[PDB]
């Protein structure tokens, strides 16, 4: 249900109200399209883990879980 999502960017933002269907892959799908373009790798660390798409449901009966994006732009994209 509640998450608090922090990109290296500095930027956490903490909502109350997450999907069933995806979850994690709406989550990061909604931030990229957010800011109209993807920070580069888009790749957040849930409890240490990957890959999390896969518990989509299984993360909105969590409703506390702190999640952690990181972005890598070497290239570009200050």
């Amino acid at each position: 249900m509640l998450l608090k999502v922090k990109t290296v960017s500095n930027k956490v933002i903490q909502i109350t109200s997450l999907t069933d269907d995806n979850t994690i892959a709406e989550l990061k799908g909604k931030l990229e399209e957010s800011e109209g373009i993807p920070g580069n790798m888009i790749r957040l660390v849930y409890q240490g883990k990957q890959l999390e798409d896969e518990k989509r449901l299984k993360d909105y009966q969590m409703s506390a879980g702190a999640t952690f994006h990181m972005v890598v732009a070497l290239r570009a994209g200050c």
